[PDB]
């Protein structure tokens, strides 16, 4: 059944499109004279539109259909990409970002439901395994696709993504036919992790380009290498670390490592030192994400927990880049301090939760 491959490609491209403007962001800031607040607003608009449209998108899927919603979301994403590749003013860019977010929040529940329905109960894990695989991969391979495609032309990545959207649309047409007192901590951790990751993603593209004259190809190389190294390190060193450590102590240690590597980043000026720092930064976030997911699963109403995780991930992806773009104007190193403070708050929350657990255990006996 090759239709599963088409759905996988659609899920790949939908979350590919969010990170394509990340490496080209300095080029847009220089060309049209946009402030960092504008770029933060663009990425935040994408995330916010997706977050709003996701639930209404799922009923509409219930109301209208499954193939039709998939195709309409794909065509909306394609026209949003072409608008981004054609428009040259703030209003059209905002409209394209909003339409792309709507398309993302419309396809994602639709492709999820279609893949779940088509795949029999034997291997439903795949319907989510290769799923969360691709999403984050895209979330870090989007810049990798972007910056390299920026070498050919400034708007080349968006034309390429529009062509990919048209191809995916054609392929889809052809082929397919409650006590919150305990849940408060993992929600805060998800918000903190999403904030840190998205803020750092905007932070690197703006700050390295402003400081070390990083070309878009250099930013793409750094981000792709960091994401690949993080994924590889997680895959090859997560199970043993969970066996040796616990769920919360390991999260605290990984957030501390993220703080340390961010401090190394803020004190680095050389080209290759900064490249190595970008290589080693993503390990902390790429290792926190599965730990947070496991904590959410263990505490869990599993579907409700997953919905909360996704909703607060979107909330972080909306509230992080906006404040990062706003802060970059005041000081290019300010978002570094913001991310460090957010990670410190996450460590403090983890320590407080551990202390509360210890107190409850002691008082039990």
């Amino acid at each position: 059944n090759k239709q599963i491959f088409v759905l996988y490609f659609n899920i790949f491209l939908i979350f590919l499109g969010i990170g394509l403007v990340i490496p080209v962001l300095p080029v847009y800031l220089k060309d049209l004279g946009l402030t960092g607040s504008d770029l933060g607003l663009l990425v935040a608009a994408f995330a916010l539109s997706q977050m709003i449209i996701s639930p209404f998108g799922g009923t509409l899927a219930d109301k209208l259909g499954k193939k039709l919603i998939i195709c309409i979301g794909l065509i909306l994403f394609s026209v949003s990409e072409f608008m981004f590749a054609v428009g040259h003013n703030f209003s059209v860019l905002m409209l394209s970002r909003v339409i792309g977010g709507m398309s993302a929040g419309m396809v994602m529940p639709g492709v999820t439901g279609l893949i779940a329905d088509i795949s029999p109960s034997h291997q439903k894990a795949k319907n989510f395994g290769y799923m969360s695989a691709i999403i984050n991969s895209g979330f870090i391979l989007g810049p990798g696709i972007g910056g390299f495609m920026a070498e050919v032309s400034h708007r080349m990545p968006f034309y390429f993504a529009g062509a990919l959207g048209i191809l995916a649309f054609i392929m889809s047409i052809v082929l397919i036919h409650i006590n919150w007192k305990v849940f408060i901590t993992p929600v805060i951790l998800t918000l903190v992790l999403s904030f840190g990751l998205s803020a750092f993603e905007t932070l690197y593209s703006l700050y390295t380009a402003d400081k070390v004259n990083y070309s878009p190809k250099d930013i793409s190389i750094a981000i792709t290498g960091g994401g690949i190294f993080g994924a590889l390190f997680q895959i090859y060193f997560f199970d043993k670390f969970m066996k040796y450590f616990s769920e919360l102590t390991f999260i605290a240690w990984s957030l501390l490592y993220s703080v340390v590597v961010l401090i190394l980043l803020v004190f680095a000026n050389d080209y290759w030192s900064i490249m190595l720092i970008s290589f080693v930064v993503f390990i902390g976030f790429d290792m926190i994400r599965p730990a947070i997911t496991n904590y959410f699963s263990n505490i869990a109403r599993q579907g409700f927990a997953g919905g909360l995780n996704s909703t607060f991930t979107s909330m972080g992806n909306f509230i992080g880049p906006l404040i990062a773009g706003a802060l970059f104007d005041v000081h290019i190193e300010a978002p570094i301090y913001m991310a460090i403070g957010v990670s410190l708050a996450g460590v403090v929350i983890v320590l407080i939760e551990k202390q509360h657990r210890a107190a409850a255990a002691d008082l039990e006996d």
